[PDB]
RNA sequence: GCCCUGAAAAAGGGC
C-alpha cells in the first residue's frame, strides 16, 4: 500500500514522537540526565 | 492503488 509505505516516511514523525514518547515505548526504556 | 493524520507495531479519513 502507500501508507504503511508512508510509515518510513513517519520515521520523522516516529522518531520525534518516540523522542518525547519513550513511556509509550519499551516500558523501563527512558534516558535521564544525571551522571 | 496514492496518500494524510497517528508515535504507532491502533484507529481512522480523503481521492
Amino acid at each position: 500500500d502507500a501508507q504503511t509505505r508512508r510509515r518510513e516516511r513517519r520515521a520523522e514523525k516516529q522518531a520525534q514522537w518516540k523522542a518525547a514518547n519513550p513511556l509509550l515505548v519499551g516500558v523501563s526504556a527512558k534516558p535521564v540526565n544525571r551522571p
